[PDB]
């Protein structure tokens, strides 16, 4: 899909902390789509969502590469690069059934 930047060389297959955006789950609120780090395994709603968990989390932890978990297409977005590359065979397995609200 896209040439992976050096950041990709340090990402692995991780395990999600929840069945969706943990922050949204804390208040029982829906999400649009989910982005999980290929590092800490923590999930978050995209910046397309008004909650913006993935973006604030990125700034908080420094995890620039996220994967679409809610849409398990198998791609990795690197915030600092703005490039979306392929993770088709490395895609994170489901730890449960993700509640698609939207
Ligand atoms: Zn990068
Ligand atoms: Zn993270």
């Amino acid at each position: 899909m896209t040439m992976g930047c050096r950041h990709v060389a340090g990402i692995r297959t991780v395990t999600p902390s929840a069945l969706g955006c943990e922050e949204c789950l804390k208040i029982g609120s829906p999400w649009v789509h989910l982005r999980i780090c290929r590092t800490c395994g923590h999930v978050g709603c995209c910046d397309d969502s008004p909650h913006k968990h993935a973006t604030r989390h990125f700034h908080a932890t420094g995890h620039p590469i996220i994967e679409g978990y809610d849409p398990p297409e198998g791609w990795g977005w690197c915030y600092v690069d703005e490039v979306m590359f392929d993770l088709s065979d490395r895609m994170t397995p489901h730890n449960g059934p993700i509640p698609r609200y939207v």
